[PDB]
C-alpha cells in the first residue's frame, strides 16, 4: 500500500548517493513502484551505487545526446518490464552544463560549443526522453523533470540558469504533446542540494568568489524559507517527485511545483 | 491505508452537494483523514448535505465576519476532536463578492463596501482561520486554501479577481507565520468548477453578457488544458488539496498548485 | 520641447518635499506638463510644500474615501483646466495602511477594519479615480499608479504588500474600461524610497524589529540592482512615470514597469 | 529636440522594409538618433533596403554566428564613428529558428542541431553582441533586444519559445554584466507583427494547420489587448524601443516591457 503501488517507473539520472535521483528511485521503491533505471557512461560504477536501493532494478544505458540510444529506448525498456507493459512513469534528473558555463569564468566567455552541449543535455534531452518514451506510457502517466528556478538570474549558475529557462519552456511544450497519450509533464524546483558537485563547487571547484556565492545563496535559501530549508536532505525533493508521479495530482500538467521550502515566495 | 490515515483535518466552505469543499471532504475521509466541518449561517441545510459524506463529522458554526466565532473556534474544535489532541490540516475554501463585484454590473461602480465585504470573507480571512487555528495544529501540519488564477484579469469575474490576488498574497504571509509552527499554508488554483452559482452566472443571473463571457471562458479553458478540463468534475481539484494535506509536498509552503488542466501555462 | 509638451496631468499623493509624488510634478514640469494636483485633508500645508514646485499649478481636495469628493471632481479639474479642455494624464501616488498593518504589531493582530481602511486607500481608490477621470481623457491618455512589488512576502510591509497585491490587479481591469477610452493605465513598481514615513520606519517608528528589517531589505535592494539603486533619490522613479505619461509607450496597458534598479530581475 | 538627440545607436536586424529593426532605425533616426547598422549576409539588399530610412547610416556587416565578426565588431564600429566616440544604444533585433523547429513540423521531430543553431542566433547572441560592444558603450548607455512573450507554450512557435525562455534569462545576466559599464539591458516583448515571414506562415508556408493557429493567435490577441493591437503597424514597438533607448527609464535593467497592446496581462 504505497503511494506508487503497481508503477512502472523509468528514473534517468543517479551517479553517485548523493545524486536526487538516488532518493527519488530510493523513495519511489519505498512507496511499492517498480522501476527501470538509467545511466550514463560509467555503468559499473552505476551498478554498484544502484546496488544499495531497497531493491533490484534493471539498469540501462542512456546517453541523451547519442541518437541510437534514444532510439533504441523503448524497446530496452519494453524487455526489461515485459511485452504488454508500458511505463506509468519518467524521472528525468539530468542536467550538465561544462565549466567554462557555470563558476568564475565569465558569462560572456562560455564558448557557444560549451552552453550548447549544456542545453542538449539540460533541457532538449527533456523533449528527447519524452518523445522516445511517451509510446511506451500507460493513460495517467507522469513524466517529472528538475529544475532550479531561473525567474531571477544568480551569481556563478550562469549559462546552467540559462539551460534551466529553456527546460522550463520545454516542460510546457513536451505538456502538449504528452497529454494526446493522457500523461503529465511537470517539473520539480528543488531547492540547491549537497550533492557531490554542489560541495566541491562551494570548496571552490569552480573558483573561489562563486563558491562564495553559491554559499551565500544557500544560506540566504533557508533563511527566506518559511519551514526552513536543508540542502543536506534530498528527501523533501524524493517526496514531491513522487507526489507528481502518483495520481495525487490528476490536473496538473505543463507546471513547476516548487520543493524549496518556500523560499521563492519570500523576499527576504 | 488512505493518504491521510491518522489525520485530524477542518474543512470549511460546504453548502450544497456541488461545493468544492464537499469534494474535498468526501475525498479526505475515502482516504482516512478524521473531518471537523464548519458551516456558515444555514447549519440544519449543510447538516442534510454533510449526511452524505461516507462518515459522520461534527460540524461547527464559522461565520469568518464574525470576531467571536473565530475567538471560540480552537475551544470548540479541541471539544470536538479530544482534549490533547490537534489538527493536522485545515482546508479554507471559502469565497464571497455580493452581486455588485461581479457580472455585468460594471467594475467602477461595485461599491467600496460591498468590495470589502468580498475581500473580508474570500481573503482575510483565510488569515483569520490561520490565527485561531495554528495554536491547535501539530508540527508538518497543513492550510490549504482555494484560488482562481487572478494573474490576468477577465470578465465577469472582476472584483473577485481582486479578492484573489489579495488572497494569494495573504497566504505568502501566513506561510511565514505558520512556518514557525512547522506549518505549511498553500492554495490550489483550480480551473472553472460548474458548482450551483457557476450554473446559474453562466444561465444569465447576473447579466446576459457576463454569462456569455464566463462560458466562452469555460470553454477555452478545456481547449487550452493539454490534459483537458471537465468542469462537470470537482474530483481532480478534491485530490489535489489532498495531496497538499498529505505528507507528500513536505518543502512546499506560501505556493499555489494549479489544478487547472494545465490550462494556465499554455496561450492556446 | 520637453517630453510632455502640452498635455494637462493630473497627479495626486503630494504631501511632504519628499513625496514620490512631488518629485514626479517637478519632472512633468520640468517636461512641458500642464498640472492640476490634488491634496488630502492638508491643503495649507500642500500649497505651501507645492509653491517649490517649477510651475503654479492649481490645488483641488481630494479624499479617495469620500464619494462627494470623488463626484464632484471632474468638474473641478474642467474650472481648473478650462471648459472644453480634457487631461492626457492622471497619476495616482496615493498609499496609506494603519499602523496595526505594518511594521511589528503581528500580522494576524490588524484589525479587518483597518486592513480595509488601507486597502481602500491604497487600491480601490486607483478604480475610483479612474471612473472619476476617464470621462474627461482625451484619446492616447495615459493612467499611472506607484506600486511596490508584493510577489513575494516580506517582514514589515505585511498588508500593505496585500494592498499592493490588489492594486496590481485593479490595475489589470481599470485598463480594460480605460481601454474604450483610448486611455492607457500603468503602474511604476518603485524600489524603496526614503520618503519620510519610510526614514522614521527605518528609525524605529513601528518597531526595532521592523526597522531593522526594512533596513535590511535596503541593502539587499542596491546590492542585487545591476545599476544599484539609491533610496534618497527619487528622480529615476519620476522619469519613469513621465515616461508612461508620454507617447512613447503606446501599447503599454493593464501593465507594470519597474524603476527598481533591475533589483526584481536578481536573486543575488 | 528629438527624444534620442545626440545618441550614438547601433542596430542590427534589418532585412526587408517590413523588418522590425527597419522601424526601429527610421523612429531613432526621426528622434534625432546617429545611427550604425549591422546586417547579415546580403548585404547589397540591406544597403538598398536601409536607402530609405531618413538618414544615411554607415552598415556593417555581421553575422552573430561568425566569431571574426564579432571579435572586430567594437574596431569596426569606432572606424564608422570616429575615434574617441563610444555607442549609447546598442539594437539586438535578430532571431532565426529552422524550418524543423516552427511550424506543422512535429515538436519531438526538431533535430538538435537545427535547434541549437536557432538558439545561438535568437539567444546566445544576445550575451555576444553586449560583449563585443559594452568596452566602446557610454555609461548611461542601453542595450536592448526583441522578445515574444514565451510564459506560455503556444502553437506553431514551437523551438522559437523555447529561444525566447532562453533569450529572457540571458537578459538578466547581460544585464548583472552591462551594470558594470553603466549600462541598461532589456527586452521589448512585442505583440505579433505581420512581417514576410509572419504573412508567409499564416498563408501556409509552414504548414496549413500552423497557418491557421497562428491566425488564430493574431485575432486572440487584438481581441484581449484592451487597447487594440496593430500586427500591421510596427510603429507602437520601434517607439517602446526608441523609451528604452533613451533616459526616460533610467532605473529598469534585466527587465521586459511588453509592446503588445496590454494583451498579456489579459485572459479573455
Ligand atoms: N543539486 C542541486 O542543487 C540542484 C537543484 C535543483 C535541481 N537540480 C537538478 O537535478 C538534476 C539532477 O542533478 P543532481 O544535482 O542530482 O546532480 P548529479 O550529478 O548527481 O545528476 C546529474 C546526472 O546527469 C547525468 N547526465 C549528464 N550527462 C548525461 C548524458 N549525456 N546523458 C544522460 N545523463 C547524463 C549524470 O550522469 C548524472 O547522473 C539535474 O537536472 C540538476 O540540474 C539540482
Ligand atoms: N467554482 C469555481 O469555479 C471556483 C474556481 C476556483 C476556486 N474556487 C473557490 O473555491 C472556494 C469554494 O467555492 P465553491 O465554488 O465551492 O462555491 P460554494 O458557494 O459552494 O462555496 C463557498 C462557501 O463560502 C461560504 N461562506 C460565505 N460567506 C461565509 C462566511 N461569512 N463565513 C464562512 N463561510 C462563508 C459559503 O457558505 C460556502 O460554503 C471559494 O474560495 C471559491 O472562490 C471556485
Ligand atoms: N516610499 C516607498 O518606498 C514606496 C515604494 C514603492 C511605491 N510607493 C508608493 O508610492 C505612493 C506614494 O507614497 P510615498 O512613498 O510618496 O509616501 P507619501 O506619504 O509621501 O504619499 C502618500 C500620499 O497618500 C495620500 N493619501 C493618504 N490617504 C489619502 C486619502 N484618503 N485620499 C487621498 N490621498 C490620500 C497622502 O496624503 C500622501 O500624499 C504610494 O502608493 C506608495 O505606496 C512607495
Ligand atoms: N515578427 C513578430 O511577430 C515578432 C514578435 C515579437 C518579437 N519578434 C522578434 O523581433 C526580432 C526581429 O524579427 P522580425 O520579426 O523583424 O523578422 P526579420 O526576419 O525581419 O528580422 C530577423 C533578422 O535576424 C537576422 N539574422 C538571422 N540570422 C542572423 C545571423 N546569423 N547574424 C545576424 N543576424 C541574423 C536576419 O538577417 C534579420 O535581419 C527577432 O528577435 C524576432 O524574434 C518578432
Ligand atoms: C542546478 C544544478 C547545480 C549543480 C551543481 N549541478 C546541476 S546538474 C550536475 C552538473 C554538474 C556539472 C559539472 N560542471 O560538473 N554540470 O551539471 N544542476
Ligand atoms: C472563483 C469563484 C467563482 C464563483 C462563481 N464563486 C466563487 S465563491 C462563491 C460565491 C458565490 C457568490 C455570489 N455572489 O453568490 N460570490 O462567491 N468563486
Ligand atoms: C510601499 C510603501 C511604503 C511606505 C513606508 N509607505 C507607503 S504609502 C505611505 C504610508 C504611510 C503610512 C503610515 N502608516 O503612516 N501608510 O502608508 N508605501
Ligand atoms: C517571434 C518570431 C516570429 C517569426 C515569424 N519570426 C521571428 S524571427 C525571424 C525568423 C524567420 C525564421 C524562418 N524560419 O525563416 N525564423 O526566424 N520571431
Ligand atoms: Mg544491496
Ligand atoms: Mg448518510
Ligand atoms: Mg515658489
Ligand atoms: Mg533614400
Amino acid at each position: 500500500t504505497g503511494l506508487l503501488d503497481g508503477k512502472r517507473i523509468l528514473v534517468s539520472g543517479i551517479i553517485t548517493d548523493s545524486s536526487i535521483a538516488f532518493h527519488i528511485a530510493r523513495v519511489a521503491q519505498e512507496q511499492g513502484a517498480q522501476l527501470v533505471l538509467t545511466g550514463f557512461d560509467r555503468l559499473r560504477l552505476i551498478q554498484r551505487i544502484t546496488d544499495r536501493l531497497p531493491a533490484k532494478a534493471p539498469l540501462l544505458e542512456l546517453d541523451v545526446q547519442n541518437e541510437e540510444h534514444l532510439a533504441s529506448l523503448a524497446g530496452r525498456v519494453t524487455e526489461a518490464i515485459g511485452a504488454g507493459n508500458k511505463l506509468d512513469g519518467v524521472v528525468h534528473s539530468i542536467g550538465f552544463m561544462p565549466q567554462t558555463g557555470m563558476g568564475i569564468n565569465p558569462f560572456f566567455d562560455a564558448p557557444y560549443a560549451d552552453v550548447s552541449k549544456g542545453i542538449h543535455i539540460s533541457a532538449y534531452s527533456y523533449a528527447s526522453m519524452a518523445k522516445a518514451l511517451l509510446p511506451i506510457m500507460n493513460p495517467g502517466g507522469s513524466i517529472v523533470g528538475m529544475d532550479f528556478d531561473p525567474s531571477r538570474a544568480m551569481p556563478a549558475y550562469n549559462w546552467m540558469t540559462v539551460a534551466k529557462s529553456a527546460l522550463e519552456s520545454v516542460n510546457r511544450f513536451v505538456a502538449r504533446e504528452a497529454g494526446k497519450y493522457g500523461v503529465r509533464s511537470n517539473l520539480v524546483a528543488a531547492g540547491p542540494i549537497r550533492t557531490l558537485a554542489m560541495s566541491a563547487i562551494v570548496g571552490g571547484a569552480l573558483g573561489e568568489e562563486a563558491g562564495a556565492q553559491i554559499q551565500l545563496l544557500e544560506e540566504g535559501w533557508d533563511q527566506r524559507a518559511p519551514i526552513g530549508w536543508n540542502m543536506k536532505d534530498a528527501t523533501p525533493v524524493a517526496k514531491t517527485v513522487c507526489a507528481l508521479l502518483s495520481d495525487w495530482l490528476p490536473a496538473t500538467t505543463g507546471d513547476i511545483i516548487y520543493a524549496d521550502g518556500g523560499a521563492h515566495t519570500q523576499l527576504l
